[PDB]
């Protein structure tokens, strides 16, 4: 159908998700192109949009690696219509542990999928969206990109990057009529943590020992948290519908309007202590 | 002298004159180690000590670059008292233009300096001073970093990060005793502009006309806000000593109050919609 949309990172979570979401819409006016990093693992993605009956044609799935640009234009190729409505950023990983513990390559690639990644997908399609004076760019966003959280210091810093980055091409694009907005959300029940690490032995050997306490601790709350904030998948995918709709996007659009109190300790204190005293308490006790 | 203090980048700018403002300090109770990435350039430097009348062994220069880790842990080897009690995380990096005119090579390299760069010294410093439960890290801040700029996407990505990066430190550190502070600054008369580039014949190649013409238009306001708005590195330096005499360092310290109400405007509207309406009115009209 008529809007076309392009989303990265299906395998799972909210790329799969917001896929079938869009292609199984009652209206119809979805051709959703769900792209993946490796194309052989698109058995979840079609399990849940035969469960939700999307009409042939409504999906296709491209393979699309952003830390590739010959990868990302290839898949830009197959874009049969010639065009792209609505760009979905959501690829991206995650990194945790002690800042000493982390290696070279990890944190290389934290900032080369999340960051340059993304830098990426709009080199490749912005152009074509400025050129037809219309385009919609979505952006998987994060709490953690708002605010720092211990031990995911490489993490946060990718994610308060892309925050830089979106708001920064925002500025630029009103005149273009085209709209970019972040969908921030809070933790999510995506397997996006299943992979964020564990191996204490290794990372022992990485720290010191009051660090490696302190990161056990960090460890214990957040499994709490997660319990208490995840949101589901389909939840998210809904705040991106609802971007995609309104006539006039916002730069910005929350999933929870629970971290929004911590958000607002980081401004009506700008020397930023107060977040800092809040966030250790919150964590450590 | 006593408080052992290290420092990055500091051929030019903001590093040169805090290394020169602390070893010349009337309590001579610094012991100055400035740090620059090619010690050949190290001229301006005694230049200006020379011109403040710093006591012999007060400053001390070594080479020390960013991008290497071998470099870095070279330059902590060298460190004669075995500690650290001031870390300076300076160095940095800009990068302007359209997006879709930004190369790999500049892009990686940014990142690569201004926060993996951040991160090596963190990992090649922290330690000891968790170890001796005490040490102060203050690391050159931008508000470039708290708010999005046009034309540049990168370089404000790359400085939203080191927020990320230490407020997510900030976090953890507290118990630790050891202190991390971010230094916000505007525009400074420093050079770093200078080389912020330049060759629109090669630019106009890599962009369409629209793009091009409102990028003039930024580069006709950047010359106004610098005029408008530069400090001279002397003063920014001063707001380092503040920080790194407060008996409780705050995350946050800012070398003028005049961006703060745009910075207010991104917060009391979180759809952040304001705060990009009014970028774009000050910097196209
Ligand atoms: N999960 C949370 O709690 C949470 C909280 C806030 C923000 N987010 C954000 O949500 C987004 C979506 O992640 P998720 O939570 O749904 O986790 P997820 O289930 O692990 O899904 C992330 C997707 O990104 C893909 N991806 C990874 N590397 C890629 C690459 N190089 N090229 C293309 N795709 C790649 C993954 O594919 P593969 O499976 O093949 O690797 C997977 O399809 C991320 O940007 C993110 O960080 C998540
Ligand atoms: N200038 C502004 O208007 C402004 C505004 C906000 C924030 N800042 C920030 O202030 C900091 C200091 O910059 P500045 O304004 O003083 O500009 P600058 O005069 O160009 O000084 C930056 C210094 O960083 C050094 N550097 C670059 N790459 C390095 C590397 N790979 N390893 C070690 N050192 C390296 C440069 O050395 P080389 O000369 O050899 O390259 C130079 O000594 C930066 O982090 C920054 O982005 C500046
Ligand atoms: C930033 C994340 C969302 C917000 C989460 C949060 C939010 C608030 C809080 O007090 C603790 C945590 C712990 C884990 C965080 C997450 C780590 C991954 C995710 O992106
Ligand atoms: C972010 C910077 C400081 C703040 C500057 C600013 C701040 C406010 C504003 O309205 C325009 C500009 C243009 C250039 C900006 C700068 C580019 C380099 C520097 O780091």
């Amino acid at each position: 159908a008529r809007t076309v949309v392009l989303i990265t990172g299906c395998s799972s979570g909210i790329g799969l998700h917001l896929a079938v979401r869009l292609a199984s819409d009652p209206s119809q006016s979805f051709k959703v192109y769900a792209t993946l990093r490796d194309l052989k693992t698109q058995g979840r993605l079609w399990e849940a949009a035969r469960a939700l009956a999307c009409p042939p044609g409504s999906l296709e799935t491209l393979q699309l690696d952003v830390r590739d640009s010959k990868s990302v234009a290839a898949a830009r190729e197959r874009v049969t219509e010639g065009r792209v409505d609505v760009l979905v950023c959501n690829a991206g990983l995650g990194l945790l542990g002690p800042l000493e513990a982390l290696g070279e390559d990890a944190v290389a690639s934290v900032l080369d999928v999340n960051v340059v990644g993304t830098v990426r997908m709009l080199q490749a399609f912005l152009p074509d969206m400025k050129r037809r004076g219309s385009g919609r760019v979505l952006v998987t966003g994060s709490v953690g990109g708002l605010m720092g959280l211990p031990f995911n210091d490489v993490y946060c810093a990718s994610k308060f990057a892309l925050e830089g980055l979106c708001e920064s091409l925002a500025v630029l694009l009103l005149p273009f009529g085209v709209h970019l907005s972040l969908i921030e959300c809070g933790p999510v029940h995506t397997a996006f943590m299943e992979k964020v690490l564990g191996s204490p032995e290794e990372v022992l050997d990485r720290t010191d020992i009051h660090t490696f306490h302190r990161f056990y601790q960090y460890l214990a709350h957040s499994k709490q948290v997660f319990r208490e904030a995840a949101q589901n998948p389909e939840e998210v995918a809904e705040v991106f519908l609802t971007a995609l709709r309104a006539p006039k996007p916002t730069l910005r659009y929350f999933t929870t309007e629970r971290f929004l109190p911590l958000l607002r300790m980081r401004l009506d204190d700008p020397s930023g202590s107060n977040y800092v005293t809040a966030m250790h308490r919150e964590v450590f006790g």
